[PDB]
């Protein structure tokens, strides 16, 4: 494999995940980052990356620069032969897109914009998008599938999704010798086995997690239960929660899947199988050998009962399946955290 | 009133006759097109506004500039002081926007974002949104108010307006300083009473009139009627048209209800009654006095039997109707048809 992979946002926890599954297999990525969210490495590279590099005794090359910036954009391409994009550069908190929604919109929507006319004129009609299963919006019906409706999403992180998928579609309908998959999931979460990689402590977290793992390491006092009344199986809310070595590998998959000639495809990537609050404190007790208090508080206004997809036809298309559950991905969060307490640092 | 109104994209059909009837009513307004849909006057600017001076004996600041270019953006607001800005520059052909759909979300989106965040930059707060109504998808209802769901739309150009619709709104939840006044309407139709400004021959029509004008000149031997079993009054489809007249101004009340600080409103502009390919026909033989033969063909594929919008919501809030039906529609379309064979020329 001559040719080159390129990776968007690859310094990121998606990304440098996805990025050692590349290498792993056999892969020739380059990384391009503006170091938006990550962590600055010793030496010319971020981190994350040096730390992969290590880990696989294999190299990445990688850029640094701004997918807003078409002359950057417009080297790249004249500088390397990439037989496929995977984008995974983008703003991703949710909390923070309804403070900054321009900035989600233009970084997000115009962002890829940019970047699919580069593919465009550099003839690299392939790609792969992260994706949100967000943007089923509230399911209509569980498990959510690659049928349910779509668009029904209340912040801008959601819709800038959406539309992402949207005019993606789109141009696949009016350029049939595009391939795209877009890959749809919930909660990413876990961390490479070493443990010397994995997400850095971020400002406002998608998910609840890194709160149960916060009150484990003592970090916090208390977790809070929003509503013990939904009518789940414990009372608790179920939510979707998928290991990122698992994710990064559905991400390979794809890839394999454009060689195919596929057009464009969606999938849904989890395990099959949504987790309780309840699941998640006593998966995590396990793994620490901690304890974890908790509070039952009131509902979330708009919370639902519960959230969970079904990866039913990736397992049928690309071949793949979820091989990690709730105890690995503890065992694999607490184990990063544990070893670096801070995240990342040089 | 020293203050400008900036009219991006001024020198078109819509934009052209807002211009007017912002120099009849006493606004300053300063016009910025790129020329990609427009004229090429023999002056300073393009034919279409060199009419309306003349027509009004008024006088218009215009700049020829990109709303893509950021640089223009800069300079633009840097020299000019401005109140309001209302936004028609864009890309509307809809059978165009399914073949080159990346050119629409660029232009549209992009550009809007652009100067959502010039606009913002320089405090200009305020800002006139010319919408479409095809982002309420099929009508799930009629006529279709301001309630009916919005997003269901199926070809690019459609989606690309209400995705700028819901950034707008975003961004006003966001920001409570924001004044914003989106206007969904369907097929503008008719021209100026003078006959001297109109729209010109487009390459791919929206709507209906432009082909039963033809037929009516012998441009054209007879109109295709698709369908005439449909549960009509008449067995022929109802579609909402308004005259460009009485749809430029509703842009007007819109910039008066800014000044109210009114934040982010929506409101549909149109007659209130919906017309069938029937009526259209015979409204425009009686303004021609010419025949127009036409033939029943099969009913196209997603065609929905009637299509109209209710503006009960702009009458209350802006004091607006629609002053003019569907013959003055056709004959002043008749008239500046007859007068300008071939749309603008030096
Ligand atoms: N974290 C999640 O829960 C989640 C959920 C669903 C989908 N996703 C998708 O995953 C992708 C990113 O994944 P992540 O969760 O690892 O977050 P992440 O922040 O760790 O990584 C994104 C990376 O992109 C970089 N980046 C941001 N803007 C950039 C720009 N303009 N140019 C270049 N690089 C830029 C950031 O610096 C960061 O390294 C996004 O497409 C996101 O929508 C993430
Ligand atoms: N024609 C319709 O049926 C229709 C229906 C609904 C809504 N609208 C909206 O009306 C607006 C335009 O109205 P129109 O129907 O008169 O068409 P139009 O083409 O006559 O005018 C649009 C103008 O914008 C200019 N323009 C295009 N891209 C530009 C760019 N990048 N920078 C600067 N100027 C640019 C074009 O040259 C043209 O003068 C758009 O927002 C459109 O979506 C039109």
């Amino acid at each position: 494999m001559a040719e080159k992979v390129l990776v968007t946002g690859g310094a990121g926890y998606i990304g440098s995940h996805t990025v050692l599954e590349l290498l792993e297999a056999g892969y020739l990525p380059v990384v391009i980052d503006n170091f938006h969210n990550a962590f600055r490495g010793g030496g010319s590279l971020p981190e994350s990356l040096r730390r992969v590099q290590e880990l696989t005794g294999r190299s990445v090359e990688f850029e640094e620069m701004d997918i807003l910036d078409q002359g950057a954009l417009q080297r790249l391409f004249k500088k390397y032969s990439f037989m496929a994009v995977i984008h995974f550069a983008g703003l991703k908190a949710v909390g923070e897109s309804v403070q900054k929604p321009l900035d989600y919109y233009r970084v997000n929507l115009t962002g890829t914009i940019q970047l699919l006319e580069i593919m465009k004129a550099h003839g690299v009609k392939n790609l792969v998008f992260s994706s949100s299963a967000t943007v089923y919006g509230n399911p209509q019906y569980l498990p959510l599938d690659e049928a349910h409706p779509t668009g029904g999403c209340t912040n801008p992180y959601g819709k800038s999704k959406f539309f992402i998928e949207e005019m993606i579609r789109d141009l696949c309908q009016a350029d049939k010798t595009w391939n795209a998959v877009l890959l749809r999931y919930f909660n990413p979460t876990g961390a490479h086995a070493s443990g010397c990689i994995g997400e850095d402590p971020q400002g406002i977290p998608n998910n609840l997690m890194p709160y149960v793992s916060q009150v484990a390491i003592g970090r916090r006092e208390a977790l809070n239960v929003f509503g013990n009344d939904y009518d789940t199986e414990d009372g608790t809310g179920v939510r979707d929660y998928i290991h990122v070595v698992d994710l990064a590998k559905g991400h390979i998959a794809a890839l394999r899947k454009l060689k195919e000639q596929c057009g464009c495809r969606i999938y849904n990537l989890g395990t099959g199988t949504g987790y309780s609050v309840l699941q998640m404190v006593q998966a995590m007790e396990k793994a620490s050998g901690k304890k974890i208090p908790y509070k039952v508080v009131a509902r979330r206004e708009g919370d639902v009962a519960a959230c969970y997809a079904n990866p039913s036809l990736a397992q049928e298309e690309l071949g793949w399946t979820a091989a990690l559950g709730l105890d690995r991905m503890c065992e694999d969060l607490w184990r990063w955290q544990k070893q670096n307490p801070s995240g990342f640092g040089t």
